[PDB]
């Protein structure tokens, strides 16, 4: 199929059936970094993604449009002649959908025995009848996960957003078939790879929850945007807006104490001189100190901490809305955010590939391909006829082409 | 180094020099993986994650330890020796703090062509003198990305916790490594990558940023953790408790609008028979509905909520707590939650690994190892000498060893 070669991944193929975001993140970062991404989509229906009027444009760039119902008679012939040429697929369904349909993983390494299977799922491959055929969506995954529960203010738990879990997901489905294709390399046996969405949100979310499983308690949520845990460490207020700051360090404890007005408090028994976190509801002193560096930060601009935090080597930064982005200086520099044009000709604005590889950068090459688009090219590029495609058309098993 | 051999990356030897979450994240799921990881920590300090009073036996398991003045005559000239074994490197700084003080990718590639560099940074490895050289943290990649804008109710902005930005960052580039690990295989040339922690949160935070640089409007926070724009998706109460649900579908609004008293409303010109979504703002009726949903969900107990919404093919789990994880059938069912034995031999209990493997399983073989645990036995392997290791013991280049 006839694309640029780029990238690390260049001539890497790459097949993905899914929705929305997770399953379809996976398969696309490989088109960030030049694989050849085939992105098949039902026949009668289409990815629902498509339903946003901005997004798809970045999400689904550089990507291959297929239209195949890849579970039925020669639709599904196809499909498995596909994937004797396919290096990686990645599939998103409820549990084990594949199996339950006749594709199992044996029937897919009978095509090409060194395939590589991402299954991505809420609840896994198998478990128990309850949970492992659900339905999931980030929220399902966060809520499952006890992921939900540790996000935000103390009186009202609600999802981190936008769809966090999604692309946790899809990023770990991304890495452990990358993995997975290494040990191909090494042995030539393919893999299978469980994703569970909530099993991935379990591990992202356990810096205090191994409190818990350990014989501690669990850590409340955030007040304000303010580190449950640690005082100088969150969301603060200057004379002139939000800003964040993390009081990590000897040093930089020792020297914002002295500013705050708390010099004294250095070298007593709970704030011995190596100090480099103060914990807030151990310490006595951990509501005095954030007293004092409120009351110390209200009287001082954004552009003034930010000055004297950089003398110290304590990070922090302006709370910046969406409008401030396209401008800043570091985002200039960098081309972090850029343009492309469409498959239709627009023009369109948003982030640019990341991360920066330096001698094999990712680019973007193609606009988000419409509904099958590329459905006539692919099967024959497979090797299926002229006549042969136009009667999978008619029967309803490939589709649109428009 | 003695490990067993496991996983899809078994005898792959990576490398990783950072602190905290990020890098330390990207490292070590290496290991998780069965790959050989080296965890260098400084001589005079420690890794401050080991501050934590449990995190830490998850997220610095199957670790080998080294402590070496890698910048300091001696010491650096082993760091560059062990680069020459060495498959990947990550590191973990402010800007580029390692070419600054001497350790450049063509020094490293002088000692290995083939090594795979991933740098993660606040900001990049270049840009602007005012960000490039900042240091970051999760807080700051947030507030500079506009995810943490994103994050919070409709009055108050908020991080999304814990440290969610520190996991993206970690994970991409535990991804593009690989993938870049790939390249090296089909060429036996080296790569560089520059993970900036900004430019990472940057694509997870578009679903709705996509609209502002595209002539739209931005989306605003969510309400008590609902949806911003979309109807029947995020936070509910049923009669005894949370739930969270996705209404999405053509079917599954068909039938729940029918439930909630509203059938009358399908068919409508805003409401036309193939809608898959309702989004809540353009929707004269989109507050109607929400009334309804609240109104029929707070009639039925979580456990009622839960067979309709399974019969209807609706997404939704109930809201757990840290405290109900454990005895979650699907958890006992997978082993989401397993045991493994620290270092100095107690109990330690926590998520297993993640994901599931089918050919080749990643397993927990060691505890996290104490400061310097293992940096004779490094030095030796890499050809030192018995008494050339007691001398840069003394000298101060090598430490701990405890
Ligand atoms: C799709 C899904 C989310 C549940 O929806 P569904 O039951 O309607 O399934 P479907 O894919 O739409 O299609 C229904 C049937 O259609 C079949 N099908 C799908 N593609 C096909 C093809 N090419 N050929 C033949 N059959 C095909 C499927 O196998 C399936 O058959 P089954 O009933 O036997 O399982 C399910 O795939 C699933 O749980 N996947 C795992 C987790 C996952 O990836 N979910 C998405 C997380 S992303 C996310 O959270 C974003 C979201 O929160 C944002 N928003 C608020 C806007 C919605
Ligand atoms: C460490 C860091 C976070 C800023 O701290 P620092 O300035 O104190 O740097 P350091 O690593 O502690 O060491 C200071 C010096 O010590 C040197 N050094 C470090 N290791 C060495 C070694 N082995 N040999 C010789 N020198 C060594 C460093 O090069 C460095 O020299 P420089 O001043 O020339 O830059 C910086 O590495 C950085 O910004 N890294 C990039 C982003 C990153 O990974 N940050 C962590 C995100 S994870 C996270 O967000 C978790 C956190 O939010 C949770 N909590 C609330 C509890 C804190």
């Amino acid at each position: 199929l006839p694309m640029p070669k780029f990238g690390p991944l260049a001539g890497l193929r790459v097949v993905f059936s899914g929705i929305e975001i997770a399953g379809p993140f996976a398969g696309q970062m490989f088109a960030e970094w030049g694989a050849e991404v085939i992105w098949i989509e039902n026949v009668a229906w289409a990815d629902t993604i498509r339903v946003q009027p901005n997004y798809p444009q970045l999400s689904r760039r550089n990507l291959h449009a297929l239209s195949l119902n890849i579970f039925k008679d020669e639709g599904r012939e196809a499909f498995l002649k596909l994937m004797e040429t396919t290096d990686i697929f990645i599939e998103a369904s409820k549990g084990p959908a594949f199996a339950r349909r006749g594709i199992t993983d044996e029937v897919l390494w009978q095509h090409n025995p060194k395939l590589v299977i991402a299954h991505l799922s809420g609840f896994g491959q198998y478990g128990t009848e309850e949970y492992t055929n659900l339905p999931a969506y980030n929220t399902i995954a966060q809520a499952f996960s006890g992921y939900l529960i540790q996000n935000g203010d103390v009186d009202q738990p609600m999802p981190a957003f936008p769809y966090t879990a999604a692309y946790f997901s899809g990023l770990t489905a991304t890495t452990a078939a990358l993995a997975a294709l290494h040990k191909v390399r090494e042995t030539g046996k393919g893999e299978s790879i469980d994703i569970a969405m909530y099993e991935v949100m379990l591990r992202m979310g356990q810096y205090f929850m191994m409190d818990y499983f350990n014989g501690g308690e669990m850590c409340p949520r955030m007040s304000k945007g303010k580190d449950p845990y640690y005082a100088g460490c969150g969301l603060y207020k200057c004379a002139d807006g939000y800003i964040v700051m993390e009081l990590v360090g000897i040093t930089q404890i020792e020297e914002c104490f002295k500013d705050i007005g708390l010099a004294h408090l250095l070298g007593t028994p709970e704030i011995p001189e190596g100090t480099q976190l103060i914990h807030r509801i151990e310490c006595p002193y951990g509501p005095l100190v954030e007293e004092k560096l409120d009351a110390w930060l209200a009287t001082h601009t954004i552009a003034e901490v930010k000055e004297r935090f950089a003398e110290l080597n304590i990070a922090c930064a302006k709370v910046l809305t969406v409008p401030e982005l396209e401008s800043n200086p570091q985002y200039v520099a960098r081309e972090s955010i850029t343009q492309w044009q469409t498959m239709d000709g627009r023009t369109c604005k948003g982030p640019n590939i990341m991360p920066k590889f330096k001698n094999n950068p990712g680019q973007i090459w193609r606009g988000m391909p419409s509904h099958g688009m590329d459905t006539a090219a692919i099967l024959k590029n497979i090797g299926y006829s002229e006549n042969d495609i136009q009667e999978l058309v008619s029967k309803g098993l490939a589709k649109v082409e428009d």
